[PDB]
């Protein structure tokens, strides 16, 4: 991931969305979409995408349905061109292992998201959310998220995942997450309206890549 | 909802969906309408299906994500035409809050998935499915949605959100559900591929609804 850094494109409209993509593809070659976006504009977003940037695309579907279902939409959406799947654990490892054997079945990569950076995200999530991490670890995943906004279960994350696994963390901006703070467990840090609002999305990201320049490479 | 039943629409090709649905209509008027086929297609084919059938479109999302993302969601999927919206509970209620913002100021509806038909669902879900039901009730939620595969789960959800609520249930057919038992508790059923991967998707309807009529109307 370049400069460790994910630009989250949830502007809901497609011109806007290639053009400050297109502002900071200097600084980015990796882009997570989600449904704010894929549902204003069609699943073809993707693809032109990957053509106007040769970028990787981490499509943020948050797959939650039943074992059946998820393999449908897992198989779709590889279809469509992403290169990896951000699925919840808390409806189970049938659920998980779905999109794991069309993730391998096709050569792509799921992540598994164990943990929110929202208030209700103590509510169920946070009490789940070990045991979540571990059945994770059991399945083989190899790449996970987990939220920037308190760091103390990221760290824990970390633990359970092993720093052979690969570890995502939106929160950052919007949210309050420093980005620095993050990085010290998370590989690389997501950022959403931080970048794609602000008056100079081209600065914005500039400014968050020298806040860490000590943290990149390799 | 006409004849109790509800049609999960999972099929992903886009012709062979508007078919089979077009082949059942004379039985249903309230089609269910997943990623399956959205991310297969584009949210222009809820719009296709309002004015082709004159039905009632359940959006089954399953929306999951943080309060902000889950506006977008809300008002992108009710933009597209959609009655309702399904919307995951174990997020929290700030999550489900977001989403009954968006469907009041759009006058639309929400349904609260309180509780899965899988296995894995018996791993987090099951656990919390009574305290999330609450927290349904709490924050004025009308519509639920639990799985028809665990009737004793399904009484216990009636008992949570009252006689007011309404209650559908997937399950019925493919995952073994009988459609009676289910509607003892169950305001609709939901069912799936045991309609639209049958030779005759008509018959197999009526199958089901003759096989229900005991207990149809009001
Ligand atoms: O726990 C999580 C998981 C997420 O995927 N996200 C996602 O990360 C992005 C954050 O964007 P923003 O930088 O504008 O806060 C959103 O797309 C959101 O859905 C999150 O905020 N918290
Ligand atoms: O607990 C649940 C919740 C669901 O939405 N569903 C959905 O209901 C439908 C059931 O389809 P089928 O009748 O072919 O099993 C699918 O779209 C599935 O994602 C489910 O099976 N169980």
């Amino acid at each position: 991931v370049m400069n460790r850094l994910i630009l989250a494109m949830d502007l809901m409209n497609r011109d806007d969305a290639l053009r400050v993509t297109g502002e900071v593809r200097e600084y980015i070659d990796t882009v997570k979409i989600g449904y704010p976006l894929v549902l204003s504009e069609g699943m073809d977003i993707i693809a032109e995408f990957r053509k106007r940037f040769g970028c990787r695309i981490i499509a943020d579907f948050k797959v939650a349905d039943i074992p059946e279902t998820n393999e449908k939409i897992c198989r779709a959406t590889f279809k469509a061109g992403a290169d990896a799947i951000i699925v919840h654990g808390f409806p189970g490892a049938d659920s998980v292992r779905a999109c794991l054997n069309v993730a391998e079945e096709m050569g792509r990569e799921v992540f598994l998201l164990t943990e929110m950076s929202h208030p209700g995200a103590e509510m169920f999530i946070q009490g789940a959310a070990d045991e979540i991490a571990r059945m994770g670890v059991d399945l083989g995943v190899k790449n996970y998220v987990g939220p920037s906004v308190r760091p103390e279960r990221l760290s824990r994350l970390r633990e359970i995942i092993g720093q052979d696994s690969f570890l995502i963390s939106p929160g950052v901006g919007a949210q309050g997450g420093d980005p620095g703070e993050t990085l010290r467990f998370a590989d690389a840090i997501i950022v959403g309206a931080s970048i794609y609002l602000a008056d100079n999305p081209a600065a914005a990201a500039a400014g968050i890549i020298e806040s860490i320049k000590d943290l990149l490479n390799p």
